[PDB]
């Protein structure tokens, strides 16, 4: 109600409405040199620390803080439980920069507390491309909540992105900050009925017996494409092709080099899967999804919910649910528990036909220093990790 600290920032007041005629910059004509140099204070006793992603034990931190102190669902049934080689995955894109992995260490027990991450790619904003970080992985230690450390993390690594005369970025959060360019429901697509039933997530009723959902939710297991198979290394510039061409429909995008195409696709077990059809030597179709294990709070008989996350869809020889049913059966084939995807792209039309289950809140799309028209969610073409 106040955003006593938001309202500091080059970001749209919560009443603030661009129309199609503006995309640009809160602030234009930065200058690199201007920037501070001096990192910012911290209570004393807290220290800054520059986390080596590629080093296993400064990751495990990582891992660690976020394991007990991340995301947590809105009914607190789940936390965000990625994964020590996900969070490798997540931050080392190409030209990445190790000092945009920001820790803040308790000095006395020298360890973590607090966290964000950024990566820069380039963002294509109503049509107009622009360098940005993409932020990611804010964590503030629970036993630290609501002590303004937040707006010290945001402000440092606002600090070292401008270092590198980059003056935008996108972030999302499930919650509502000024000001979302977009506003999107996450859905859910059951997939081991029984487990997502026992832990409370799903829901039974006299006309939906446990039998009946079990056989509402079974999947054929026959591909409708029938030659998907694991993205290799020669079907980067088919790919690139393939999603590069699809994401340009889109009012907010990357723009991905074949590098990135390559870093972001190409599978790695229980992190990222993509899957191709080549046909005449041209990559037609393509289905990819990550992997976001959920934390299953206080449960005595599972520990984790393995859950795949829709990351990009695209068909050019089969009909979008088509493609999106064998992403279900890609992602049953790997022992994944439930199906995720937001209504970003095409993705709502398929919600429907397929059997998803809206969620119970909605992830908020966000741009820093840029004002444009906001738009809705078909509109997006990026999924944030
Ligand atoms: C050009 C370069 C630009 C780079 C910067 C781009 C912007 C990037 C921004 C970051 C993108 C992150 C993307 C993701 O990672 S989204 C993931 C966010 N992380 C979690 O939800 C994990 C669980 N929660 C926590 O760890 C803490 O609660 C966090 C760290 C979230 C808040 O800590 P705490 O609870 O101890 O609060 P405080 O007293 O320190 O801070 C209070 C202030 O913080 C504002 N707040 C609360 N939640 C968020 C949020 N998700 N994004 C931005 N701001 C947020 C809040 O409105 C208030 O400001 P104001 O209301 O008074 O104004
Ligand atoms: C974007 N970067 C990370 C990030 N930051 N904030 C958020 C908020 C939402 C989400 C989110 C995004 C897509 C999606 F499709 C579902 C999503 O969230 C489901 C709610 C949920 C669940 C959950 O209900 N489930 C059951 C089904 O399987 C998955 C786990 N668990 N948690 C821990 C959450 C937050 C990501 N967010
Ligand atoms: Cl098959």
């Amino acid at each position: 109600p106040d955003y006593k600290f938001w309202y500091t920032q080059p970001v749209p007041k919560i009443n603030d409405e661009f129309n199609e005629s503006v995309n640009e910059p809160f602030i234009s004509d930065n200058k690199v040199e201007d920037v501070r140099k001096d990192e910012y204070k911290l209570p004393p006793g807290y220290s800054w620390y520059v986390c080596d992603v590629k080093d296993e034990k400064d990751r495990s931190e990582i891992y660690t803080l976020l394991t007990d102190n991340y995301v947590e669902d809105d009914d607190n049934i789940f936390r965000f439980n990625y994964s020590a080689e996900f969070l490798l995955w997540a931050l080392t894109s190409p030209n990445y920069l190790k000092t945009w992995h920001i820790g803040v260490k308790y000095d006395a027990s020298n360890k973590l507390i607090g966290f964000i991450s950024a990566i820069p790619t380039d963002i294509c904003i109503h049509k107009r491309t622009i360098k940005m970080a993409e932020v990611n992985f804010l964590c503030v230690h629970k036993t630290l909540r609501s002590k303004r450390l937040a707006p010290v993390l945001i402000k440092e690594i606002t600090r070292r992105i401008n270092l590198e005369n980059i003056w935008q970025a996108i972030y999302t959060a499930g919650v509502y900050l000024p000001k979302p360019v977009s506003d999107a429901r996450y859905y859910h697509r059951s997939i081991n009925v029984k487990k997502l039933i026992e832990i409370g997530f799903s829901s039974l009723n006299s006309r939906l017996t446990m039998s009946r959902a079990i056989k509402l939710y079974r999947v054929e297991d026959t591909l409708n494409i029938k030659n998907m198979r694991l993205m290799k290394k020669k079907d980067v510039e088919g790919v690139h092709k393939l999603l590069g061409s699809y994401l340009e429909q889109f009012n907010l995008y990357a723009v991905f080099t074949k590098e990135e195409i390559a870093h972001w696709f190409l599978p790695i077990e229980n992190v990222i899967y993509t899957y191709v059809n080549e046909e005449n030597g041209k990559i037609k179709d393509m289905i990819s999804f990550y992997s976001l294990p959920s934390q299953i709070l206080g449960n005595d008989k599972y520990s984790t919910l393995n859950a795949a996350y829709s990351f990009y869809n695209v068909t050019t020889t089969a009909t979008f649910k088509q493609l999106m049913q064998d992403a279900i059966l890609l992602a049953k084939r790997n022992n994944f528990d439930v199906f995720n995807a937001l209504e970003v792209m095409q993705n709502k039309s398929v919600f429907e036909d397929l059997k998803f289950g809206e969620g119970d809140g909605s992830l908020k799309y966000y741009l820093y220093n840029w004002k444009c028209a906001s738009f809705a969610p078909a509109h997006v073409g990026i999924v944030l990790l």
